[PDB]
């Protein structure tokens, strides 16, 4: 049968196709995830058809209904059989659904507007100036939710209660909330996301300091899926014969602006 | 009791210096010591700590199809687990099990410094300095398998070098660079570079960007059950910071240039 994958549209990792009104089904898009979902298919011999995420989100447990949201849950309700994305692996998110290894490595890390008097997340903690905030329903804000490390906690304690809201919806708000700013506003998210948009026009942000943590991106599935392995063992191979390495300078680094 | 392989291989599993008065585990000192302790106590099981007996990682024999190193030791059912600076592979993972990596490395060169190396290219365009890898290890494979034109060229010369340009151990491969004068340059795992880097005589030096991007695991035999247990640990053990706690006090907080 088609394999339906779930995921969500980030740039540079899927992307509408200028031109898609003309096109149909998995011709509409491009991007990294689009050419990974393509080399995983031919490798373990499948069809598939790539969908958006209906509510836009990467994944995160409600904490009243306890109802899992965007990717995760459409794995979790039996909506799709794989998602292919910028989705990270977590220990809360691998209680519930499976992840290959890491297909990328990312950290999260500091997007400021190009000149902010910051230089790393302790300079951000130790003032009240320059507001700064997170992606509203990721990876990054449970991250700093459940942190027990001094600074990060101090981050938390002042993100979860500030007003008005430094949580965005989606990475482009995040983004736009940095260049419109004039330096007032930081935005925290993943080194990936944070390197791709200071390749690009207008080159008017900058990742600053080191990353906080150190994680990966992982192929999920649903728990106990027959595809898990396969899809696996592709990614070790893709990562062997140098197409992981060949699709992050395709969409990074060869189309840079900056 | 878990049986626990693992290799000795600084900074990951050292014997203390006062070994000698010393038993079982606690004869043994470094990150993949404290790894094991860490997962013992959060999978909640007893262990003991054993270094593989033929000193190797795990390469299967072109002929006889048999697994040497930790990798045979899991495959044959001679450990449990193994907790060691162990290259998640693709014809490892055919055979053993490994959790997501707990540590990210890639293939780089060390040079004496001075020697004027930059990069692989550098390397593959000339005769003058002679260049090698560890034997039965991921590092020798990657050359062995790949079809990248300068790789290629690097593995032509190493395989046919005369006299060898492989070494049994790492530390083997560190001397030959120290004592050759800048006419050895060794190919060797990102990590291990920069510790040694980092230590006395300070003669070392990591040139160029890595060749390749990937982790060490850990693994057990397939199908076992402490597979699961593991990986969940070793996600949680990353998520509290404690893996990054773990390499800083074992490369950067033990810096002696
Ligand atoms: C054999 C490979 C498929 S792999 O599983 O090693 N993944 C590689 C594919 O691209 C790059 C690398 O991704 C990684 C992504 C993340 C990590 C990390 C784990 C724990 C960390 C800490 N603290 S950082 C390692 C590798
Ligand atoms: N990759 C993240 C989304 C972005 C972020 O949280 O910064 C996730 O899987 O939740
Ligand atoms: N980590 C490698 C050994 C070192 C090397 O090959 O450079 C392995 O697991 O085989
Ligand atoms: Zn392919
Ligand atoms: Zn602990
Ligand atoms: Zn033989």
């Amino acid at each position: 049968k088609t394999v339906v994958v779930t995921t969500i549209l980030e740039s540079p990792y899927v992307m509408m196709k200028k031109n898609h009104e003309m096109l149909e089904g998995n011709e509409r898009y491009e991007g990294y995830c689009v050419d990974l979902a393509a080399e995983i298919a031919k490798h373990c011999g499948f069809k598939y058809k790539l969908t958006i995420v209906g509510d836009g989100k990467y994944g995160a447990r409600d904490a009243d209904t306890k109802i899992w949201n965007g990717m995760v849950g459409e794995l979790v309700y039996g909506k799709a059989d794989i998602a292919i994305a910028p989705l990270t692996i977590t220990l809360v998110r691998e209680e519930v659904i499976d992840f290959s290894k890491p297909f990328m490595s990312l950290g999260i890390s500091i997007m400021i507007k190009k000149g902010t008097p910051i230089e790393s997340a302790e300079d951000l903690s130790k003032q009240t100036e320059i507001a700064y905030g997170t992606l509203d329903s990721g990876s990054t804000k449970e991250f700093f939710r459940r942190s027990k490390i001094a600074v990060f906690d101090k981050m938390w304690t002042y993100m979860r209660s500030a007003e008005p809201s430094v949580f965005v919806r989606t990475t482009a708000e995040g983004v736009a909330r940095v260049r419109k700013s004039k330096g007032k506003y930081a935005y925290l998210l993943e080194s990936t996301m944070n390197e791709y948009i200071e390749q690009r026009k207008p080159c008017d942000t900058m990742k600053v300091g080191g990353n906080l943590d150190s994680k990966g991106y992982g192929i999920a599935t649903p728990k106990g899926s027959s595809l898990g392995n396969a899809v696996n063992l592709a990614v070790l191979k893709l990562n062997e014969q140098g197409l992981l390495d060949k699709l992050k300078n395709k969409w990074w680094y060869d189309k840079g602006e900056c």
